[PDB]
């Protein structure tokens, strides 16, 4: 298990998301589904010139899996997935500029729900989650697990759990007072409101 410090800007963003009073937390789901859609767009496009990129799975979709026993909501996609370099360096580098702009916009009267316009919507996960675990598998790289409970650091390890084929699973370990996001009725409401035109099947799993 390797431990890394967030860039200062991202640590600042995470603290803002965690500490700001903002009741409209439900937008986290729209943001993560949007991320998934983008990742699915990417593998679909790449597969047009290299069909073998789908050897790791032809189906392009999104699953939403609530688990009341673990108090987790998992967003699974079969998108392009992320390399180790993506997890540690690439995405954080691109996120630095978007974070700065988002910060500036907020100071100018924007609100947290506009986070996606700055490309850092993933971090809206911390509106509802005390810890986020990301399991990801890109073609030609290993399956990794990224994890952070904020506090300025994240970890990355090679993942030994069930192999995924290709894609990303975002596991939201929900805050004690945010369990409404495990309810079927609530998730359906949010998907209908904010994600009705996503171009991939979204399956909301039901609890046993
Ligand atoms: C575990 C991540 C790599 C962290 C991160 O920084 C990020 C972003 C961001 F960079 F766009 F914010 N999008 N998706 C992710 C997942």
């Amino acid at each position: 298990v390797e431990t890394f410090a967030f860039q200062a800007e991202i640590a600042q963003l995470m603290s803002l998301i965690i500490n700001t009073f903002y009741s409209n937390k439900e937008i986290f789901l729209r943001e993560l589904i949007s991320n998934s859609s983008d990742a699915l767009d990417k593998i679909r496009y790449e597969s047009l010139t290299d069909p073998s990129k789908l050897d790791s799975g032809k189906e392009l979709h999104i699953n939403l899996i609530p688990n009341k026993q673990d108090r987790t909501l998992t967003i699974v996609d079969t998108g392009i997935g992320m390399t180790k370099a993506d997890l540690i360096n690439n995405l954080g580098t691109i996120a630095k500029s978007g974070t700065k702009a988002f910060m500036e916009a907020l100071q100018a009267g924007a609100d947290i729900s506009m986070i996606g316009q700055f490309g850092v919507g993933f971090y809206s996960a911390y509106l509802v989650a005390e810890k986020v675990t990301v399991i990801t598998k890109h073609n030609d790289d290993e399956q990794y697990a990224w994890e952070s409970s904020a506090g300025g650091s994240f970890t990355v390890r090679t993942d030994t759990g069930e192999p995924m084929g290709r894609g990303t699973k975002v596991i939201l370990h929900l805050k004690e007072d945010q369990t409404e996001y495990l309810e079927e009725r609530r998730i359906k409401e949010i998907v209908k409101k904010h994600s009705q035109f996503i171009g991939y099947p979204i399956t909301l799993f039901v609890e046993k």
